[PDB]
């Protein structure tokens, strides 16, 4: 799935779904 991880969620196998949740949800 993209959106990458929290702590990097500007990676490159996916964008910034968590910017402010480590288990939220998708973004």
């Amino acid at each position: 799935r993209s959106c990458c991880p929290c702590y990097w969620g500007g990676c490159p196998w996916g964008q910034n779904c968590y910017p402010e949740g480590c288990s939220g949800p998708k973004v």
